[PDB]
């Protein structure tokens, strides 16, 4: 994904995305359809 694409998708910046908790990172994915 684009910088701007992260911000799209998560309403987040990249950096802010990977440093939650994993269990954040894939709750936020799974309920957007992301794997």
């Amino acid at each position: 994904l684009s910088d701007e694409d992260f911000k799209a998708v998560f309403g987040m910046t990249r950096s802010a995305f990977a440093n939650l908790p994993l269990w954040k990172q894939q709750h936020l994915k799974k309920e957007k359809g992301l794997f």
